[PDB]
Parts: C-alpha cells; sequence; structure tokens
C-alpha cells in the first residue's frame, strides 16, 4: 500500500501524488502541525484559511472515495511536524511506499528529502505539474543567460501555453500592453465573501485559542474554503472586475481596498484554483468581447509571467537567496508594521487593511509598505518575515523573490527589475491617501513634510556608489547633483531625524 502525503498548499484532487493511487489500498495523509503553523507567525486569518481549506479538502477526497488519515492541530497525539506525522502514519498503515508532491519552500523540501533515510521506505517525490515550468526547464532557460528578465521568460510561457497566441504571433500584435490613478466608484460591485460554515467556525475558534498573540484579526472571515466557492470567486472576477483590471492596476483608494483585483491568489496558491484554468477563463472572456486586450493580457502576464517566473527564480537562487543584502541594511522592522499605528496615512491604511483582511494588492505591497522599508534601510530578512506572515497568499517561493528582488532590490537586480524607490510625489499621484494625511506630499523639509520625501533622497545618497550606474536612477542622480550643498545636507538631516525616531522606538520594543 501507499502512504500519499498531501501538503496544505496542494489541495487539488489532481495533485501529482494522487496519480496511480489504489483507492481501496492506499491512504492519503493530511496534517495540521505546529511546525508549519509556527515557522513564521502567520496571520490568524491565514492559519484559519489554510486549516479550514485542508479540512474541507479531506472531506472532498473522502467523498471521491479515498481513505484519508487527517490530523487536526488539536489532536492529542499530533506529532508536531510532517516527519513526526509520517512516522505515526507509517506505524499505523505499514506502507511499502510514500508518495508526495514536491513542496514550495526550501525548508519543507529539506524535511521531505530526509524521509527516505529516516524511515527506510521508498519515497517518490513528484514534480508539481501545476506549474508551467519544471525546475529543470527553468534552469535550462536561465543557462548561459547573463541577464534574467521576466519579459523574456513571459514570451516563452505565452508560446508554451498558447494563451493569447495566433499561431506564432501574439494576439493584437504586441506581447505586452504595458499608469493612471482611479476615482472612487460607488457602482463598482463588492467582491464576493463567503460566510463561515460549521467547519470554518470551529477552525476560527481553535486558531484564536491556540494562536491568540499572532498578527491579525479574525473578525469578518470571508475567504472561500471550498473548490466551488473559489470558483465562484473566479466567476465574480471575470464578470465584475476583469474588464477594468488593466485600467486601475497601479491605483490605490482609501475607501476601496480591492479595486479591480481578482483576490484569487489565496486560492491559486493552495490548490483551490488552477493557475492555467484561471488564465483560460480570462482568455475566454476576451474572445466573447467581455474585456479589452490590455486587461486580459495584463492579467495573464501576472500569472504565467510573474508568478511562474518568481517560482523559477526562487529555486534557481538557492536557499541562501534569503541572505541577499545588497545595501548592507541592518535596521529592524518598525513596530508600526505590527500595529498600523503611524501618522503616515498611506502606511496606516495599508497596514490596517493587512491586519483586518490578510490581503493588500500588488502596488500597495510594492509602493507603500515595500517602498517604505526600502527607503528606511530595513534588514531585508525582517521585511521577508513580515510579508511571509501577514498575507493569506504568502509562501516562501512566491513571497521571497517579490521581497528580495522586486521590492527591496536586496539581490542587486538579479531577477531583472529596477529599483522602485519613490517619494510622496508618486503616492500622491497614484492614491488619495495624502488627501487625509497630516503630512504634505509637496514638502520635503519641516514638521509637515511627507517622510517619504527626504527618505527618498537619503536612500539615493547613502547608496550612491552602488546605484549611480543604474539607468532608471540617472535623472534623480542628476537632480541631486544640481542641489546645493546646504539643500543636500538639510534633506539628509531630515531623513536622519526620522530614522532616529525609528531607532529610538525599536530600542524599547
Ligand atoms: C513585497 C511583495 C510581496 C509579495 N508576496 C506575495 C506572496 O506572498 N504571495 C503571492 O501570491 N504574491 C505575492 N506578491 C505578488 C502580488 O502582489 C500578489 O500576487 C497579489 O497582490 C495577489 O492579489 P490578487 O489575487 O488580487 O492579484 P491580481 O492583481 O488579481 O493579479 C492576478 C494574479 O497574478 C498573480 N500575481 C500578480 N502579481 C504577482 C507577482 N508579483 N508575483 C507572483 N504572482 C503574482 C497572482 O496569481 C494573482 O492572483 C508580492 C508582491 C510584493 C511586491
Ligand atoms: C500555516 C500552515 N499550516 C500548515 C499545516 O498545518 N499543514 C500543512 O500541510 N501545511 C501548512 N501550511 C503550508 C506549509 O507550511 C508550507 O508553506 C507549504 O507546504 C509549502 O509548500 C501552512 C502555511
Ligand atoms: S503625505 Fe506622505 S505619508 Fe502622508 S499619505 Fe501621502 S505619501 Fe503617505
Ligand atoms: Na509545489
Amino acid at each position: 500500500s501507499q502512504l500519499v502525503l498531501i501538503l496544505g498548499d496542494q489541495l487539488s484532487p489532481s495533485i501529482a501524488a494522487l496519480d496511480g493511487v489504489d483507492k481501496k489500498q492506499d491512504t492519503i495523509v493530511l496534517c495540521e502541525v505546529m511546525a508549519e503553523a509556527s515557522y513564521v507567525g502567520h496571520h490568524k486569518k491565514k492559519i484559519a484559511f489554510i486549516f479550514s481549506a485542508m479540512r474541507h479538502f479531506a472531506e472532498e477526497l473522502r467523498g471521491e472515495g479515498y481513505r484519508v488519515r487527517y490530523t487536526r492541530i488539536d489532536d492529542a497525539d499530533n506529532a508536531g511536524s510532517f516527519t513526526g506525522e509520517v512516522k505515526r502514519a507509517i506505524d499505523d498503515l505499514t506502507p511499502s511506499r510514500i508518495c508526495v508532491t514536491e513542496p514550495g519552500e526550501w525548508r519543507v523540501r529539506s524535511e521531505m528529502d530526509g524521509f527516505a533515510g529516516a524511515f527506510g521506505i521508498q519515497v517518490d517525490i513528484r514534480s508539481d505539474r501545476r506549474f508551467l515550468s519544471s525546475h529543470g526547464e527553468f534552469r535550462n532557460w536561465a543557462a548561459g543567460r547573463k541577464s534574467l528578465t521576466m519579459e523574456y521568460f513571459y514570451r516563452e510561457m505565452r508560446r508554451k501555453t498558447g494563451l493569447l497566441m495566433n499561431g506564432e504571433q501574439p494576439v493584437g500584435g504586441r506581447w505586452n500592453f504595458d499608469r493612471q490613478p482611479a476615482r472612487p466608484d460607488l457602482l463598482r460591485p463588492k467582491h464576493p465573501v463567503f460566510a463561515p460554515d460549521k467547519i470554518t467556525k470551529e477552525v476560527i475558534d481553535t486558531v484564536e485559542r491556540l494562536f491568540p498573540d499572532n498578527f491579525g484579526k479574525l473578525e469578518n472571515f470571508g475567504f472561500a474554503v471550498t473548490r466551488t466557492d473559489a470558483e465562484r470567486a473566479l466567476s465574480a472576477f471575470i464578470d465584475d472586475f476583469l474588464c477594468n483590471f488593466g485600467a486601475t492596476q497601479d491605483a490605490m483608494l482609501q475607501d476601496d481596498p480591492n479595486l479591480n483585483h481578482s483576490l484569487l491568489s489565496f486560492y491559486i496558491n493552495c490548490g483551490l484554483l488552477d493557475a492555467l484554468d484561471v488564465c483560460k477563463a480570462a482568455e475566454r472572456a476576451y474572445h466573447e468581447g467581455g474585456a479589452p486586450l490590455n486587461a486580459v493580457e495584463g492579467f495573464i502576464r501576472q500569472i504565467i509571467g510573474w508568478r511562474e517566473y518568481m517560482r523559477g527564480i526562487y529555486w534557481l537562487a538557492g536557499p541562501d537567496y534569503v541572505d541577499s543584502n545588497f545595501f548592507e541594511n541592518d535596521r529592524s522592522l518598525p513596530v508600526f508594521y505590527w500595529t498600523g499605528k503611524t501618522h503616515m496615512n498611506c502606511m496606516a491604511k495599508v497596514i490596517t487593511e493587512t491586519i483586518e483582511n490578510a490581503y493588500a494588492h500588488h502596488i500597495q505591497r510594492l509602493m507603500i509598505t515595500g517602498n517604505f522599508a526600502l527607503l528606511a534601510g530595513i534588514d531585508p530578512k525582517a521585511v521577508h518575515r513580515w510579508y511571509l506572515e501577514v498575507y493569506a497568499d504568502a509562501y516562501e517561493w512566491v513571497e521571497l523573490p517579490n521581497v528580495i528582488g522586486m521590492s527591496q532590490f536586496a539581490d542587486g537586480g538579479f531577477l531583472g527589475t529596477k529599483p522602485y524607490a519613490a517619494s510622496g510625489n508618486y503616492i500622491n499621484r497614484m492614491s488619495d491617501y495624502c488627501d487625509t494625511c497630516r503630512y504634505d506630499p509637496k514638502e520635503r523639509l519641516g514638521d509637515n513634510a511627507c517622510p517619504f520625501n527626504a527618505l527618498y533622497w537619503d536612500f539615493l545618497a547613502r547608496n550612491r556608489e552602488k546605484l549611480k550606474s543604474n539607468h532608471r536612477l540617472a535623472q534623480p542622480y542628476a537632480t541631486w547633483a544640481r542641489m546645493s550643498e546646504d539643500v543636500r545636507h538639510d534633506l539628509r538631516a531630515k531623513a536622519a531625524a526620522f530614522l532616529r525616531k525609528l531607532d529610538a522606538a525599536a530600542l524599547e520594543h
């Protein structure tokens, strides 16, 4: 018989490890374990989402006719780790083989690779065919390629999948349709939410009981936790938001946390939705005239371009990519990242959305909390931990390259992005956050000055030797060079006063 281990982000009835299962003889194992619930301090809603999705999936598999051994977080003999639980299951089931689909984090891969030796049993670790490119295929794509860029990889994925392809030509005559702020729109429909069912309510109470001090609030839990509801969330995106997806992609609004985003990452990343299925649904809408090409291509590029690319970079870069620190930063994460208590209105709103919802959209993760940590010279490892904890779609393979590469430039541009530093001028143009902020995005000195303004210049000045050759930063550096000595001095002093506030606050925390 086989022991078929399925991890919490592998919740698909067509996951590779299910190939060739004898339903009468084999047993599927799923386990809620403290090692996985504690490796970082996951958002309360993230733990509840994963455990509930796992419990519903176990019931889904039993309905399909599988034998399932399920370990709850609160079970008396819970062995505490994948290894412990597989050992318990071996003793129970006496299998001749273990089958498992390859995982999404170095830490878990290391643990899984230890099974064969630990148990003296054959362990078949299967390639995860939910991704378009295997580890070997990405490595060959990268080989001899001195400059890795998503643009190049994306073309390969378009060709491989045939998405938006007219034979060998991209639909519409260009590969990429690639920005404006949005206006409040009370006619934009609400995104779908799903009321907690019996299983979910029990999970929620358990998470509060066992993880009472974890980041985040559980109130108004509304994630889909079943395959059907995840598909309803997809349908809602196609029907209500996709047509405007491109138009508002980089916009931010105080009173509109979701805008035209899909809010599907949580489901795609744990197996409740399939990345390719999602892209195909968008493509079908395009051909029915339901959305313009810029919206549909924009959407598909984020999934078969960015998402796939980040996975490839993560595995190519190796476990010590997490130690990337191009700017040699050592500042701790500010405490307001945990509380949302800051006079910077943009930061307060984004962090509050994060506390309440375990979600923020891309340009918030990049240009608000990401940009701030970049400019404030935060230790990239501290930034990584926070992003991995606080979002219900976060797993190391996807979070880490977004943090180290795209946002923090802590890899010095390995994954092909350019530094995203921006001042209050950017945030004022792309959001309405400044409208109710105590600071003035037009001012750089004085008590009313937006903190991002002097910080932006200080970031460029302190890192000039490493960044001066960067083409994106040519104009800012030329502007800096034309500033008088006193102007430069005063900007750096203003930034230093703010960084001193951070450093003084960190000491007591
Ligand atoms: C600092 C930082 C950390 C991030 N951490 C995560 C993470 O832990 N998990 C995660 O899934 N995404 C992460 N992202 C990427 C992106 O912000 C999220 O995928 C997106 O916010 C999910 O919301 P959505 O489903 O509404 O996406 P939409 O705006 O609707 O986009 C559609 C889909 O494209 C994908 N996607 C879009 N952008 C990216 C990206 N840059 N990388 C990978 N996939 C992308 C997701 O599958 C998403 O569902 C991060 C980005 C930044 C800048
Ligand atoms: C919080 C959490 N809990 C569990 C769990 O109890 N059991 C489980 O199988 N998976 C969990 N996960 C997902 C994993 O920690 C890990 O991030 C993925 O397996 C990576 O591929 C997470 C994130
Ligand atoms: S003035 Fe500065 S701190 Fe305030 S909302 Fe605007 S960008 Fe954020
Ligand atoms: Na995987």
